[PDB]
């Protein structure tokens, strides 16, 4: 399951970067 | 899916990432 | 090839992220 | 590949705009 295990791990990464996407909106946002 | 399933979910928080990157954006550009 | 096809669509959104990602960077930077 | 590679490249675009996502959190935060 080589492929599943890759696009699991990018699926982990953009999760990431989504929940990082609205900390800065709302830093952004505060300032 | 399995993979295919996985693949979908990937694209759909790549579109939500991308919305909020145009949100930012323009926050940033307002201010 | 429709896994390849989404693989494909997912790369070019991200392509699309980065670019934007660095737009933010540089008006961030800017003010 | 040819898909392995495809999610290979997506994997490594993540990471980097994730890379950006964190620079530009820190921007924000600073100013």
């Amino acid at each position: 399951g080589e492929i599943k295990a890759i696009a699991q791990e990018i699926k982990a990464i953009a999760k990431e970067i989504k929940a990082i996407a609205f900390e800065i909106k709302a830093i952004a946002q505060g300032y």
